[PDB]
């Protein structure tokens, strides 16, 4: 499981880096305006695009889905993983994952949690994916988590 999830994360990080460059200027504009709703829209758009590609290219079978969920401490059966694959809906999934992710980010902002701590707190495999995507977007903009967390918490109350 450890080995397959690192393959998942390697592909997630690569795809996120490819896509994030297209969104980096819009991300910075929302950051500089301290526009919580706008920042959330840009992160949501990047994640939707990455996640759509993941469900075509990376998250395509039972062992991959099972391994991703195990990393977040969720044990699922083969049939439960196949249900995830068969019911995937990009729009519905992106929205639900962004809700959980922004709630986690609001808590991290209130406690000044580190990235490693907030990642360890991810309640699902999809939240892990969302946090990895966000980390790539921050890094290519040379933005620190301390700089952006307050605005992310405001986005948790917006949308």
């Amino acid at each position: 499981n450890e080995k397959l999830v690192e393959k998942v994360l390697e592909a997630t990080r690569r795809i996120a880096r490819e896509e994030a460059v297209k969104y980096k200027d819009a991300f910075l504009r929302a950051y500089r305006a301290r526009d919580g709703a706008g920042l959330r829209r840009v992160i949501t758009g990047l994640f939707s695009k990455v996640d759509s590609r993941l469900y075509k290219e990376v998250l395509t079978d039972v062992p991959t889905i099972v391994a991703l969920q195990r990393r977040a401490g969720v044990d699922i059966t083969p049939e439960q993983a196949q249900e995830i694959l068969d019911n995937y809906d990009n729009e519905k999934h992106t929205a639900a994952v962004m809700d959980e992710t922004f709630a986690l980010l609001a808590r991290a902002a209130a406690t000044q949690a580190s990235y490693e701590e907030l990642l360890a707190a991810a309640p699902s495999g999809s939240v892990i994916l969302a946090l990895e995507v966000l980390r790539v977007l921050l890094e290519i903009n040379n933005l620190s988590w301390r700089e952006v967390l307050p605005l992310l918490a405001l986005a948790a109350a917006s949308g």
